């Protein structure tokens, strides 16, 4: 309708894109993931794939509006081309990660973003052991790939990962899976980069 | 021809695109499912790809037009990119989904609007027993992934999925194929999602 | 050449493009397929792998020109990004189609168009009994996804399908190959559509 | 730097693009392949694949310039998708060609443009005896998809494919390799169309 | 914010795009490769998938600024397909090489550039006595498709590869890792050709 066409035109012609953060303008992103299925096991090559959801959260001023302005709007959906979405990359991927889901975020007149896309990823993981009861072992780190922790800030909402909607017929039962804010330096860079570990304990169904 | 030419430049050029709907103005999609083939099931990661075509209908005022304004054109065909589409997603895919067929649609004159994808995808189902005569069933839910039953309905025409083209001589015969609306909840939000859930029981031809 | 793009110019940049036939102005679109090769069959999925071109035509008023006005150019090639092209589909697909040929058509001033894409499609069929000398016999559909006969006259030039291209050492050695027209009814809709039937028999080649 | 800028915006935001050769202004391409490496074979079906270097030869006056009006700058690289490239096509692949390199022609002031893509295709071949002594053989047709004798002639610059850098690690050797210009009919045209064949004879190494 | 896109605006939509280098201005790409593992070996194809990134680092005058006069601003991250980036090429890959990471680069207001791009690559490799304790060697030779030693010249920060972020349960454990420096001719082209040459010696993951 009118309004919200008006909306989005205002916020997204008035002004040229957001340019990403900066030092003086740091950004902090939630992240929370929900596992869908370990789809597959790849002792030849040691990769595993897993199908998740990654909820991202953030919040932009440039984003922001007074719902009385625009027929009482507090939301909309968009696409996420419309908008900045953040660098968040899985250092582990043995592929380009796959989207298996529109890729739509949902802004809110506080400025505040959420933005879920659903994806299948291979990831280095040494499966020995996923046939046993003891199972095995694999982690993932999810950062910002050139943003420094002085420009994304990292954080989560609750140290457990998303089980509900586990696949219950899935080849591998979900023993534990864990999600835990961490920070390194690398070699090529002087500053800290944040990242939040994914860790997740699984074995062969039974 | 000029009269159509005419129509379309009046239609898309005319005003901004749809920007979806919202809870004043909800819309309420139609589907319905044409199972062509079950291509291929894998045990090992318990995978089933499916082959069907998805008929998607609904209706928008602001593609409405008067056909006496324009040579008495009551429907035209264009390319879905050109139009607001619903984001209808398989919640259980486990591959992009791959499309098949152009991404054509038809504009009927009241606005409303007739979308049928034929796509192949790649599941999440556990095909044990299909070597049965009991079979096996597994189940596909199909829904909008960012709007609530308060932005987007959803409604089928029959509980039949059509299983008239199906493949004679496919490796696996189906036994039955229902499709239902169904109300479900997640994790991350409060508000209801709709989607429609695709049961198929099918076995070893 | 000057002449040349001043005509592309001149058909392309000033009209809008042509927007596709409609009932009040059918449109006549003529299908022919040279089969190049099966490169595989599986049994496993009842798939089979065919390399083809598909040739097409058709003829625009909106594409004449007089070569007189033009330095007696008669035909020119053109991206087919620049103009309409038919929507012809395989109905039995089980993938996307692969493009093995540039996306390019050439036009004759009396506005007939010849486009001829060479394709490797994944579609069904039980290739039970390949390996015997009777052999095996696969049926194909091809035509518009979404117009009907009421809009698109589609037609072959001849009932054999061409096979002087056919690679003499593949796998499968080509016993027949048909392609006919043939008039459908589908239960989405009322009008009858229309489509080209390709029937080949095949059998291991000894 | 200026000068070079300059020139590139004379070139190519002036006057448009070559439109393509015609009867009545044909264009000659000179074609020369560099055989890279045989990756793989496939006897279920007789597919092969090769990895190689296309070097392409073509002359414009549309891209001729005066160098001591652009401070003395006798050529430069400029991105494949600035101007016309020919269609070349390897008429026998089962799979879209896959590209490797950059795709970047370089330009010369007599108008004179030299393009080399590295590639990897997919085509059809028997390999049935690739692990004797003599070997197989078998052969590659590339020339212009839509351009026919009329519009575009092909020549090679020698009758010997370059094997000089031949990767001494492969799974194949060449025993030897040909390129030579032939003319041809199409069951679609009345008017032939020149190509260019490659015929390679290779074993497996031991 | 606000002095950030007006900087961009300055540097990307004022002044059109770098040209590339030329004999005249020829530039200098310094390149440091990051190993993290090795994926996969094909004995029937010789090939050998390979997951790294690579470190590249360039300057260019058109790409200054003074920032004083845009609120103090030092650098700044951009896409890749904002700016001029070199045609680096791995000479012996026998598929399209697949990116892993976003493609965005951080520019310096004295003009330096720094792109970091993650791949997997399938590159031709001869494996046999990759089961062996010796192991075997590999060679990968990255540089210029287009640009002679005239035009881009490169180099190495380091001769040693970066080994401490290689997956430590890979199939393949590395034994060593070089990037060097070297120069060729080609049989088309009269102009040498540079390239860093990265060799890896390694062998399956026992005991
Ligand atoms: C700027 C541009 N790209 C970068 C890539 C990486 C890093 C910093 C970068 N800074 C370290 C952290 N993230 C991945 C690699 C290494
Ligand atoms: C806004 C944006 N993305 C969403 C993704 C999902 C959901 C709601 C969203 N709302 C729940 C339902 N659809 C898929 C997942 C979870
Ligand atoms: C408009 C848009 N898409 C259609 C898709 C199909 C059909 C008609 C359509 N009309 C029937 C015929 N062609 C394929 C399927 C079903
Ligand atoms: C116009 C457009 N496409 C063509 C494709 C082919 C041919 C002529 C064409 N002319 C014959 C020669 N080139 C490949 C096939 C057949
Ligand atoms: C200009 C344009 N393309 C080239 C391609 C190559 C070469 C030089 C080129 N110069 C030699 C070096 N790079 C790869 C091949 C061969």
């Amino acid at each position: 309708q009118a309004n919200l066409m008006r909306l989005k035109s205002d916020l997204f012609n008035r002004s040229p894109m957001y340019p990403g953060p900066t030092k003086d303008d740091p950004l902090t992103v939630t992240l929370g993931f929900t596992l869908q299925d370990i789809v597959k096991v790849d002792s030849s090559t040691n990769e595993v794939d897993l199908v998740y959801y990654e909820r991202q959260r953030w919040k932009l001023n440039s984003l922001m509006w007074d719902p009385n302005e625009y027929g009482n709007i507090t939301d909309f959906r968009t696409s996420a081309a419309d908008i900045w979405t953040p660098d968040i990359t899985a250092y582990e991927s043995t592929r380009p990660v796959q989207v298996l889901s529109p890729q739509i975020a949902v802004v809110t007149h506080d400025g505040s973003v959420m933005f879920i896309p659903a994806q299948r990823l291979s990831f280095m993981c040494d499966p020995t052991g996923v046939d046993s009861e003891e199972g095995v072992t694999c982690a993932l780190t999810f950062g910002s790939w050139v943003y420094s922790g002085f420009e994304i800030d990292l954080k989560t909402d609750t140290d457990q990962v998303d089980l509900s909607s586990y696949y219950a017929s899935s080849k591998y039962e979900i023993l534990s899976a864990t999600q835990t804010r961490q920070v390194q330096h690398y070699s090529c860079c002087p500053e800290p980069y944040i990242d939040v570990n994914l860790v997740v304990k699984f074995r062969e169904r039974r």
